[PDB]
């Protein structure tokens, strides 16, 4: 069978929780993890020794908490205490672990299930190629001896809005809001990179970016995770929102592809 769970967030016991109550079994079965593995919760070092331990049973795509992690890691960025990373980054295991993370993917595609994750979701502006091109090139500077500098060049909230002519910093820049940070777009698709509310209460003329065709969603069903506040509700068909806020006293979500099934495991602050 095939799982799909939303962000972990840290939450190592609410997760196997999860994973028994559907009986999880690698190699008969393949879990589908929408990144933000790590931070806020007490068990990030368990969580990412245990993913890790999956192997091919496991497909996940990087978050911007995960990639938060690296640049603390990579001393790009300053840790901050709320984020409870530092048993992970004292772990004796730390580099092995991290050095696994940084390789894994952005997106991941299943063409037999028509399935598309990434953990924001993917940008009305990409149709599937070029959502495989910023992919394979972000995962290619993370991938490399040098990922400290793309570390240091990602944050920003500009550009904002796609052209295949986007070169350097600013494509970089882009390709990592668009899978990591998006929630709300203006018509026409361009990023809003400071809307961090619910559907409901958003100002207009924002939107969800589910909420615009795109080329990539008229074809394949969007799993992502990411967006809290919309408490996995208000989506169209054929995107499923997996994020319902289990580090937040939420509940973390399990959805098995096969029979469209919810399992539910409630938080455990
Ligand atoms: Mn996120
Ligand atoms: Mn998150």
């Amino acid at each position: 069978a095939t799982y799909l769970i939303g962000d972990v967030h840290g939450c190592y016991d609410e997760l196997i929780a999860l994973l028994h109550k559907v009986e999880f079994t690698p190699g008969k079965d393949t879990l589908w993890l929408t990144g933000d593995l790590v931070a806020r919760g007490p068990g990030s070092l368990d969580v990412l020794r245990y993913v890790k331990s999956l192997g091919d049973s496991v497909r996940l795509v990087l978050g911007n908490h995960d990639l938060h992690l690296l640049a603390v890691f990579a001393g790009i960025s300053r840790n901050k205490p709320k984020d409870r990373l530092t048993p992970l980054l004292e772990a004796p295991d730390a580099d092995e672990l991290l050095n696994w993370l940084r390789r894994q993917p952005l997106l991941q595609i299943d063409e037999e299930k028509k399935l598309v994750m990434a953990h924001a979701g993917i940008t009305p502006q990409w149709d599937l190629q070029t959502a495989k091109e910023c992919a394979r090139d972000v995962e290619a500077v993370l991938s490399s001896d040098s990922y400290p500098f793309f570390l240091d060049a990602m944050y920003g909230d500009m550009p904002n809005n796609w052209s295949p002519e986007l070169r350097g910093l600013g494509r970089l820049r882009f390709i990592t809001n668009a899978f990591t940070r998006m929630r709300f777009c203006f018509p026409n698709g361009q990023l809003d990179m400071y809307s961090k509310e619910s559907p409901e209460e958003a100002p207009a003329p924002l939107k969800p970016w589910f909420a615009i065709p795109g080329p990539v969603a008229e074809e394949y069903s969007i799993a992502f995770g990411h967006w809290a506040s919309l408490e996995g509700k208000g989506t169209p068909e054929g995107i499923y929102a997996l994020d319902t806020g289990c580090c937040w006293g939420g509940t973390l979500t399990c959805l098995r592809w096969e029979d469209k099934q919810y399992f539910v495991q409630p938080s455990n602050r």
